[PDB]
């Protein structure tokens, strides 16, 4: 099923104190969306469907090019096909700067809540708010009120201080985040504290993630909060995480993290089948020769079941990189 | 906007009366439907979305493969995006058998009902029940009692005498239909008569199409209701339109096609500028020699766009072929 | 075998007696002129291999870069092979412009002048002097000159008058070509005298062949050395046959065409199952994935072997459309 | 130029004196044969060309098929291209089983014999009789009387004890070699021994090769021979050298390896280029959607000199990695 505020909250709960994470995954389609729900449920686990701005605006169509109605349809599709599922798939938007929240993320906001206002759940369960461009002192201003009108619509907030590339977050943005918005208890966010993150994949060597930057994070929080010097109050967001070493994601696991945004990867994974077999098939799926091609290898289907299967099978993969695969919630062995 | 029932009717009898037809288009995913409907506009064109049991099949996903929630789950993103667009779009379902019935149109209808009894609208707005492999009888029996039920849910019935390829109805299946059904006093109804008819593309010569047939059927219709030798009592559908001449569509219009299927053709717009790009692209779109392939490339909305806009074209193509190009109700010129 | 110089006359008189004409097939490689003599084979027939300045530039290699280099080197591989086959397979040397003698027919003529000094036989039996970009009077003093050095060597001249595209001959310029070279009592000498041809193919309507050029010459001809009206005096080369249309050969045939070229046409056929090859074969050719490719696939012998055989295929189709398949000299049924 | 026997034989001397060795480049047409010889003049090296059986089969053409005429043609070639060249090539014949002597290797002895005893060179220098099917004894038999024959030609003679892959040589067949054949002074011969050497590329663990098996041969022949025990008597021939790493090709030069056969490697860097124009030029190299495609594309010109630049870098590399660059007998830096 589609993940109720209060499934998500439990999901993120128990990441958190068993210190493994979901897999966030970018969609854009329905064969994606499909293909990354089919991932988690052959992995056992409940799992993140993400849209981006570009998502959403590929999404609702050249015809359109509105991000709002892109992520309006496809979570109405989501929400059918997640039915049918055992696990639990929660919907997320990712990062949404201040130039966009007029056009995204406010008009969802605002859809959901009066989802709620007449006893319905939100049609999003997170949003992302990316304030990292801004001073800090604005980013957590418009962080705090954001946070009060999702809280209020059932809607976990998702907020970045640091630059994801494609650098390393302050000590005092850390303190400023746990004095601005708490520890929770006025909702739910999650922090997605830069650390070396970097979109896209790269040869190793490249990137340099530096993890002990979450680390000094939760003591620092727990310091401003007089809790024990292993408190971890911080639920941490690991951005670009295609191309990640296994050793790099356990450290991450560790300090926090419950959220590992994947979308690099599963690109490569959908696209690698359709290269595969537009070659192999080429006088099928090109006219030559004064030939018509064949209609069995230029069906859409043909391909795209295979982009969907192997799309699948990276989802399964992060899933297992993890630590999340056969710990959904409801408990389907 | 989607069709509205009322809408949905008046396009038809404005095309009957006028001699042209609409397409309906075989769409299988996100990328589909926005690629037809955003070819309807170009056109200035009202038209129709369609998914067959395949199409639906593969809608749902390979982790559901279930018709009723692909329909459901493209029908509801459907929804959302032609409310985008100032032309009419109308959602249909293609051949169903006897042998789905119940695990496809049924159930479809018994939603639609329960939302009209609501007040609303149907959630599609025809329904092929394809009974061309039983006696014409049997298939009679089961369009009265359907057409009833569709009817009731303010959806238009499609039906089939003959059998589409990959023959020809006969002048007592015609008069049967008539006697059986009426000439939509009893609710509106589609007929695919076919003349010929094949689904797929071939070279000329192969497919042989007489639309003979089809006024030979208005004349025996016409007979039957006592009403005047060039009267057209059906409302026809051409199935297997891709590959046709044009001399042969044009002939078909004035025995009184309102609408002529095409997937085959646009299936093949669809992939071809994906084929392409996997060529152009190939050592980025693979990761070879040890480099890592070229995100840009093998970003999946890269070569979908392209898709996209290909299948837009084809499908203004198809408009101005039936001539409903610049013809849509909304009158926005 | 090598076309000795007797044969190469007796080819081209009964070519000509007969109102049929061989291919000359331009090659640039081992591979290439295997697979012309291999064609000629098939088909019973004799035939030409010629090298242009480019291919024998390319035959020399790009460490090199010499005409007359890659022109000796591939006339002596073609020497060996040729021996193994029953047909006749006479060597030429396609266009050379003035500013080339010197560097390409000058040479080679020398060096079959020592071969005949010592009783041997010239390394090539025909040169070409394209004398077309040069008024008439200059391009047949320099005709004249090269004729009397070819013919004493045991070598056919051929020569230009008219441009070939990729214009149409006077009658003055076929009467001054009498006049200054006599009609084969001087040495034997081609005449390509262009009549609309085009290097290269394109699509129908393009190219505008005018064959009556060729049969006015004859007559210019025949009239000026006091013959009957429908004497040949001339042995026509027709430049540019690749993409021509039957018809038209066949009209070209009747008006005394002995020799007519392909280059464009047997490329193609060379390229074709190579291109198909790498494609069928991607993940064999390249190193994808981490995979180091599959040699039985990237072994050049894999591909070429189909790029000979149906580049030879293309050579008997041409042997065909000049009427010489089955009319080897060698009588070998 | 091509290497006269002396040049070739200084050749050998010169690398085993200072412990490099040559390249021995697999080779199969014109352009091969072509992009080997630029490789080593870009090198500033001397260096060996060399026809397989199958490599001559396939040099002869698909209408001929034998092994003497592909050898032969390519060799002829061969001789006038090498004479541009400042470096030294030298024509071998590699691997000949007992089956096939009498079809290639006696049948080109012979040839060489009657250029000689007219006071001319050899054609090839260097043949390679592969005994390693037969006992040590039966082949040393055959070797004995080849080495005769090929020295009374000026011909060295290439054998081979133990079997390459695609084994380990024993200390007996070490000293059985010295007995039978002594240590060039009954006229100079090459050792293919063994050392786990496969033919073909592979992934890093599968071949598994032993040069201290090469020490060991040295030291019992210096031993039998009543030499110093760093004596170095046999020059040696490295069979399968693509894939191999640095660290094992050193060790192999220190132990008196003078020529490395290279072919796997080569076809890969031949045929990479033409992949790569295939499918960037998918559309001029292919008749597409009524299209007649690209001249310039598919002009096998165009591919093939990429193919032959590409070669000749890989031949580059292996005069580096065998440390022969630059040390061409003729002296031209
Ligand atoms: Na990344
Ligand atoms: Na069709
Ligand atoms: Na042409
Ligand atoms: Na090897
Ligand atoms: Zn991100
Ligand atoms: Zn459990
Ligand atoms: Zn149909
Ligand atoms: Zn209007
Ligand atoms: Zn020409
Ligand atoms: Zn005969
Ligand atoms: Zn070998
Ligand atoms: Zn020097």
């Amino acid at each position: 099923p589609i993940a109720t505020p209060e499934v998500y909250a439990e999901m993120l709960g128990q990441a958190k104190q068993n210190s493994y994470a979901f897999p966030a995954i970018n969609c854009t389609s329905s064969e994606t969306v499909n293909a990354a729900i089919k991932g988690f449920a052959d992995a056992g686990s409940d799992g993140i469907i993400q849209f981006s701005t570009g998502g959403a605006e590929f999404g609702s169509g050249l015809g359109v090019k509105d991000m709002v109605t892109g992520a309006v349809a496809l979570a109405e599709f989501t929400h059918v096909i997640a039915a049918k599922y055992p696990v639990n798939v929660a919907l997320h938007t990712d990062h949404c700067p201040k130039d966009k929240l007029d056009s995204y993320v406010r008009p969802l906001l605002a859809i959901s809540a009066q989802r709620v206002s007449k006893g319905g759940n939100p049609l999003f369960q997170s949003h992302m708010w990316d304030g990292s461009a801004v001073p800090i002192d604005e980013n957590l201003a418009i962080a705090q009120e954001l946070l009060k009108a999702a809280a209020a619509a059932k809607i976990i907030l998702e907020i970045e201080i640091g630059v994801v590339g494609g650098l390393y977050t302050s000590p005092e943005d850390f303190e400023k985040t746990i004095e601005a918005l708490g520890a929770g208890e006025h909702g739910k966010y999650l922090l997605a504290a830069t650390f070396g993150n970097v979109h896209g994949v790269y040869k190793p060597g490249n990137v340099k993630l530096r993890p002990d930057i979450l680390a000094q994070g939760q003591q620092v929080a727990a310091a401003k909060l007089g809790l024990p010097a292993d408190a971890k109050p911080f639920d941490f967001v690991f951005h670009g995480g295609s191309g990640s070493l296994k050793s790099e994601i356990e450290e991450a696991l560790r300090y926090g993290v419950v959220k590992m945004n994947v979308d690099t990867d599963t690109q490569y994974a959908f696209t690698r089948p359709i290269a595969g077999h537009m070659f192999t098939n080429y006088d099928g799926v090109l006219k030559v020769d004064g030939e018509v091609g064949v209609k069995k290898v230029y069906d859409p289907r043909s391909y795209l079941k295979k982009a969907e299967a192997s799309m699948s099978q990276r989802v399964v993969q992060a899933c297992n990189d993890l630590h999340c695969a056969g710990k959904s919630l409801t408990h389907h062995h």
